[PDB]
């Protein structure tokens, strides 16, 4: 298959740029030039690139340096036609953030973290970014008595409310996406799942400007069903962005190519995002890959893995489409009553009193008879896998 | 230490009454009589008892029978001075509920599920219960194509809105507590974590009436920090009830005595609930034990395990109090800056314009120097554990 | 494709016969007659059937009743041509086994467990079974101080030595396969992984008569790589039997159809078993499905799920074959140096003296240059998945 | 309490020397001088220190420098009285080992790896070390088709056979301890659990020279019961060394202070090692702490955390002894029939013939009456915990 700008595949500069220095070893690859990343990505079919402030401008660069870098990067986007759909800020690498950015126990660190983000918001707006992703990687703790969670949530909220105020006042029109993660690098991270991130956002001052950026591996690190979690995020209308990658259950964050981890879940996910209501996708934003080319690879391996992500997504889409289009699947869906869940439980205008008066809903209901009918779910599931396998 | 009615320990009829019939073996204990249970629980110090409809009145009892049982039950309550703080409905045992109660693909089961709950609401109202716990144990799926998550959430919401309507029209004054669980019996259950449940509740018609009933073991089945999730629930003011028990990480639901699984987290949990805001508890509801006496035990074991739950709580409470009262702990808390998180990041009347004008929050900030100072968190953790072990 | 007797697909009577009573609810299906199960399995292409003593003959049947069941059973086998490749004993259902069979703390239970097994060996030997599977589902503990592991391993060994003795004396020619499981129904089960079982087997009086019966979901319950553990079992030559099914990581035992859990691991498992050394399979015993038709299904869903197991194995086999016959895959294998691992590290006749003498192995080794070459692993993994997807 | 040299507390140079560069951020601490390390550890009570070649002598140090470093190191040991009980080799950091050391697909890497170990064996022998720990951190894969496990086991064996040969011929008298780990840094590591490592060792040429070095955190990363695995290791007589630390279930390797993860399991572990048969410890090797001072800490937090490891072990020891000495515990052990498991199942001289003749073990056995009696395990567990809380 072939990727189009209409596919909206984006990559973080820190992905193909990952030098492969893990917690147990040194880097196996040399640094990638931002400008080269831009030309290579354009070439493999991506429509946009994302970056952390510190991925593009080395922490501590003077404005002369800083300015120079931005200018060149800007030219590259220009020549290639790539856009910057999202930007983020690094609030986890520097030792100052060892206890967090926004929720560090140290007050001075909190002030500093806000400033770092405001600045990145400025660059984002200049480059045309529409979404600010916030990954609070260091917000959390290793020991329960070290962090007052309530105070931490107040401080997270305080910081976010200021960011929305500024964006709205400067007219940047940004949307903010909170990225949930259960652990790593902190023992436990605040807002561990898509669920906790959504509940939190609901308490902000201008909640309509806030949503989440869920990551495949993050939810899988707690053994949760990523597809079901996205379905919930979509129900709430809080899916502002998405990070796609692969993981093999609860272990360190692997960041494999999308679909190289839980393949069956990767398939139900593409199905959910693409076979939305009335043909059209259920999701319209970037399909962003936040993965890492394995430590054992060289730059050849790097570009290969970049293309594998696109490839995986397009192969899955194709099968998800074929799945839904199959009259036998259509028949199995009917037998399993999947669409019957869309019919309200209650009749039009029916309330508690009418329901209480309906003898068929209780007094005269044959639970035993209904309890014996099968749902035909294994059969429908088998049909889906055969489509995935290209056997149908 | 001895239990008082003020401690508010409650137990489900189904905990001490569990016959220990598991997924791989027959029951090892005979049935426990409800009046007996009330009398034994009163004796060990419980202040209240809870039950699913079907735990008290056998599924399908005729009115005469049903009526007879309730009368006997109320008399035992009367005599012992035990109350019924919460009631729930069994929407998971009977085969009709194999694909869910409120979210079954089958429209007729959904209708029947609502009628079964209304009926239990009337009984709870009659007994003076204040909370209706809803555990959607069969809501979810084994296969992703079998359940439309979006339609399921619509139907779950449709049903809850009706229950609140009825409660409010009738003047019952009930509060509704949704109980999250990631899995078991279904592959994946809808609303898997405390977070997912809180986010959901914020979308109902009368949200002020809805909260959650998180269970220690359910959060631990996903390897999440239970204390930290309770802290967030308290921040949202949605902790309506709590189910206490023990678990050893992600595996089937063990339902051990509280404190017999993750002891360190059991300790931080009691500290959070009891060493509240003033000096006063941060949570005022029932301390409910939803556990199961191990299958290897007889009725002497059952009564021993019931008392063990109260004993673990009182012993942890005592050490949590001692921890907070220690001057060396006060000192370690001061060195770790725990309390500094409670001070707003911004000075009163400061906005983004004033922050941007503060050179010290960024332009002249010495991040390297701040990043070199230690938080002393290990030492604080070490004092906590020494209090737990009675080593101080 | 269609299954042939040469495929050696077998099913436990307890799989298609599971009535679906789980830990939270009643059975949803009526009991399956063993004769009927023989006929239906024959019909879908199974070559054999297996059973626990108690699956065929109800616990406590008098000798006339037991004899009658066995006779009708044998007749069905005869008429269909199905064989009984393995038999097993239920040492987990009856309350007497609540603390285990061979390792119960109670001496009398240990004596009775051995007698129950001996009696099953007789029946197995008479039906022609070649393997006795031993699943100690109840050997273990919920609490560390309740069980002396060392004493427990001594007792385990004590029982197994007797069984080997009896079999050898009677000329039964049975092979014994211990089945590891990490937990469920005990909090922790003895011999938790394929590794622990293999190490234990090695300490018996006649180790050559003992191997393991590893199950897909059981290793996945600990989030281990099943194919990789199977590879090691094959290296030790201890894979006497195999239980195939599906699971989604660490949670209760799901027993899904084979391939419906971790699809990618199912794929690599079929590759390992069939594309063995010298053209031929690496394993020649039964391909046994120890799964359960989901609780949502009726008897139609039961047979559909039995057939899904076979279809899943055959589709994966087909794709594994095509994978290996692809010149591009071969080229990738060569580039990744997979086969170079099969060449001894030392030259023929080289010892440490000569290795110490080779400056090319150290003194003149350019670690830095080798360290920069990519292995091309991602590209290889991508072709593997494109074969599975039927995209190649 | 206070540590004595008889407690045999040892620490790796890399533990207190960890600079805190994690997968997501820079080092927060400066480098620790080895001589200083020797001095600091002697002061807190350690009886020994251990290290990887590369911890002591910088990778790529000329002969002169290396020699220089060693001589200073020997002086510090001299001056302080600390010994080097164990030494290990770094086969995971340098880029050349990205695919492993001993089982790298690349043959030239395997040869280099052996050379690097021989050299450390010499230094080890010279410093008086008794054990060579082998941690194959890079032995494994991210993708199943990239590693022939069988070939890798052959190459692993091939390398160990040679090391044994060398050590025996040089008269070093070393014992070899293989350290299992399930994952991190490789997606899946070979010899993932204590079980797998023991099974492997049994296949070597001089098995009496090999054992294992299990780490608390490693077994817990797979959610296995550490104490139970150590109990099996002792049964096999393969506990050559042990790494103590803390972990919070399946997630990245946390390396917390011993007893800061699963407290209940740390208690049962100390009980097992110390309350050995004949009053005496069941294990007499070094109690080695392979942990990491949290990244939020400075050098003071570093020495605080080192002392915390010793304090935890000694406080647990103290409670394990009090527990065993309690008459009420003694009464609970008897009711639980813990010791009845040590009495053989068969009477002296009984074999299957006599067991078959015993009607009381089967024909006249009342399984129902035995099945109704409880084991009193909950009460026994509750007493263990009250001893741990210092409540008794
Ligand atoms: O787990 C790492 C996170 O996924 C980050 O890459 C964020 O998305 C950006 O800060
Ligand atoms: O996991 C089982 C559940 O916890 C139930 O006991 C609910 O709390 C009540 O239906
Ligand atoms: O998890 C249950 C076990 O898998 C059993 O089915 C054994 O294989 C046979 O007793
Ligand atoms: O998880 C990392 C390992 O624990 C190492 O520290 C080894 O013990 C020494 O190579
Ligand atoms: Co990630
Ligand atoms: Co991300
Ligand atoms: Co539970
Ligand atoms: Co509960
Ligand atoms: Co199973
Ligand atoms: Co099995
Ligand atoms: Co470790
Ligand atoms: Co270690």
């Amino acid at each position: 298959v072939q990727a189009t700008r209409e596919d909206k595949f984006s990559f973080g500069l820190w992905t193909v740029g990952w030098q492969a220095r893990d917690a147990f070893g040194d880097a196996t690859r040399t640094a990638l030039d931002p400008v080269e990343a831009v030309h290579k990505l354009a070439e493999i079919g991506a429509y946009g690139i994302t970056f952390h402030d510190d991925d593009l401008v080395p922490f501590g660069s003077d404005a002369q340096t800083r300015d120079g870098i931005i200018a060149g990067f800007k030219k590259a986007l220009d020549e290639t036609g790539l856009i910057v759909p999202m930007v983020t800020t690094n609030l986890f690498t520097h030792p100052v953030f060892k206890d967090g950015g926004f929720t560090s126990n140290d007050r001075s660190v909190r002030r500093y973290a806000i400033r770092k983000v405001l600045r990145q918001m400025d660059l984002g707006a200049e480059l045309g970014a529409k979404t600010l992703v916030l990954w609070g990687g260091r917000e959390g703790a290793e020991y329960d008595s070290a962090k007052d969670v309530s105070a931490a949530l107040d401080r997270y909220r305080e910081a976010l409310n200021l960011l929305a105020q500024y964006s709205e006042d400067r007219g940047y029109g940004l949307r903010f996406a909170i990225e949930p993660k259960p652990n790593e690098p902190r023992g436990d991270i605040l807002l561990p799942t898509a669920g906790h991130a959504i509940a939190f956002v609901q308490e902000l001052e201008r909640p309509e400007l806030f949503g989440i950026n869920p990551e495949t591996g993050h939810e899988q690190m707690s053994n949760l069903n990523f597809t079901q979690g996205i379905a919930q995020a979509l129900w709430h209308k809080k899916l502002f962005h998405i990070d796609l990658n692969g993981q093999h259950g609860p272990k360190f964050d692997q960041d494999l190519v999308f679909g190289h981890g839980d393949l069956l879940n990767a398939f139900s996910l593409v199905d959910l995002l693409e076979n939305g209501p009335d043909g059209a996708p259920a999701y319209d934003g970037p399909r962003h890959f936040d993965y890492k080319p394995s430590r054992t690879e060289d730059y050849d391996g790097v570009w290969e893995s970049a293309k594998a992500n696109i490839r995986m997504y397009l192969l899955l889409k194709e099968r998800a489409k074929a799945f839904r289009a199959d009259p036998e699947v259509q028949e199995a869906l009917a037998a399993s009553k999947v669409a019957e869940l869309k019919t309200p439980t209650l009749n039009p205008g029916e309330g508690y009193a009418e329901l209480l008066a309906d003898r068929s809903a209780f007094e005269d209901y044959d639970a035993d008879a209904v309890g014996a009918k099968g749902f035909g779910f294994v059969k429908l599931n088998q049909l889906a896998i055969e489509h995935l396998l290209g056997a149908r």
